[PDB]
């Protein structure tokens, strides 16, 4: 025989001056590089608000060692970038497959986070165009229009200008930053998803692009990355589509999972329905029942999508999409092999065949609390059809292996170029982020 490395800590308290670290994401690029991203939770392990949380990343190239970590996204003050998701994706450009590594994160202005998030996209739509909202101490609404020029609520121009990094300028002088809690004009205290990308195998990253405008619905309060990774669809009519799992709340503070997706390689995004959205329930107005929260997605051989969801029930809920993430079958069953103690989980597609079948790999804490981290192997079996004739895929969990007997919380899986598996996970102690590699045999023996 078995292969199983001694776990190494890629981030730990004090590293890069940060008190805390959480929320692993893990992706392998087409060059074979492993990318591990993390919340750099500088003021401690606690969620936003009141935490200067940045995006950090470590790289391990094929036949290489872990490069030291660096911060690749850093907002002013204690404005948080929290919960990352990575995605290696490709496009055919003039006969070569060009790789772009996508990363989305959730973003809050200073002072806000999940428990006190306000609602809305953060944007005002004026004649088809979306403009960043700014608020003053008296709760008046302002808009940032062309040239960054700020307009008050009468549609009139003010002496304020907001730069794209939210710096505020009044008559040539800087007067604050709209993400900061002492600024005279403030961005709406609500959740954004922001995206960066890398075209050089994860070494350098773009400036953040906000994905809220024309994507997040005004009734949504929380609207955030489901941490871990997304996937680019390989099979079917939606081949090439980028799919990032997310979740959000409504006015009732009810959490619903979903995916956002892009058919032009990141340029524009659409929101799929939640699995909560059925013929009788609407995720806009639902107020009771099982909440579906953090989630990860895998693809079936025909391009059918399977969304595995943290939820307030005892077991993992799995939803199926026949249209590439736009909607989900109204039956959302539990899988009773997958005890789910209300913790993030990871599920990935495996490139190789196992026992002559296509397979997926799953990890989460297999217990009634965040302990006993287990990695499971599921074989995809075709089994008849749904009411609408669609293929039925089901999962034979052939291996179930404890990789972390004690504490174990959020985790993320990735496949290594040689077919081995990597695992980035919380569980070795406050702010300690561990990475280990292993082969299939290790999962089978035990
Ligand atoms: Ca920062
Ligand atoms: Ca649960």
């Amino acid at each position: 025989d078995v292969y199983k490395t001694q776990p190494v800590e890629l981030f730990y308290p004090g590293y890069l001056e940060s008190r805390g670290y959480r929320i692993p994401a893990l992706e392998t690029t087409k060059k074979g590089t492993v990318l591990a991203s993390i919340d750099v939770r500088n003021n401690g392990d606690h969620d936003a608000p009141n935490n200067n949380i940045d995006v950090g990343i470590r790289r391990k190239e094929v036949n290489g060692e872990w490069e030291e970590g660096k911060v690749i996204l850093d907002y002013p003050g204690k404005s948080a970038a929290i919960d990352t998701s990575l995605m290696s994706a490709t496009i055919e450009e003039n006969g070569i497959e060009k790789e772009r590594i996508f990363l989305i994160v959730t973003h809050f202005p200073e002072g806000y986070g999940f428990p006190n998030t306000e609602g809305g996209s953060g944007y005002k739509e004026i004649d088809g165009k979306y403009y960043f909202i700014l608020k003053d101490a008296q709760n008046n609404e302002y808009t940032v229009r062309e040239d960054g020029i700020v307009y008050n609520s009468e549609g009139n121009e003010t002496d304020y200008v907001m730069k794209n990094d939210k710096t505020l300028i009044q008559n040539g002088e800087e007067v604050g930053n709209a993400l900061l809690s002492n600024s005279p004009l403030k961005a709406v205290g609500t959740a954004h998803i922001e995206m960066i990308y890398s075209d050089d195998d994860g070494n350098t990253w773009s400036e953040p692009e906000d994905l809220n405008p024309g994507l997040k619905k005004e009734w949504m309060k929380f609207f955030g990355t489901a941490p871990g990774k997304g996937i680019q669809i390989k099979n079917g009519e939606h081949k090439g589509r980028l799919v990032f799992p997310i979740y959000y709340t409504n006015q009732n503070n009810f959490q619903s999972s979903a995916v956002i997706y892009s058919d032009d390689f990141g340029e524009t995004w659409k929101l799929g329905e939640s699995p909560i959205d059925t013929a009788s329930v609407s995720s806009e107005t639902v107020s009771s029942g099982t909440q579906l929260t953090e989630c990860q997605v895998v693809e079936m051989p025909n391009g059918q999508l399977k969304l595995f969801m943290r939820n307030t029930g005892s077991y993992t809920r799995i939803a199926t999409s026949f249209d590439g993430g736009a909607t989900w079958h109204d039956e959302v069953p539990e899988d009773t092999s997958l005890r789910e103690p209300y913790c993030q989980l990871s599920v990935i597609n495996y490139s190789g065949k196992i026992n002559g079948k296509d397979a997926i790999i799953f990890s989460n804490p297999d217990a009634s609390s965040r302990v006993n981290g287990s990695v499971k192997v599921g074989l995809i079996n075709e089994n008849g059809t749904y009411d609408n004739g669609e293929p039925r895929y089901e999962f034979d969990w052939i291996y179930n292996k404890t990789v972390k007997p004690g504490s174990f919380a959020y985790s993320c899986l990735t496949e290594l170029p040689d077919g081995n598996l990597g695992l980035f996970y919380e569980g070795e102690g406050a702010g300690r982020m561990a990475y280990t590699e292993f082969d299939l045999n290790y999962l089978k023996f035990n």
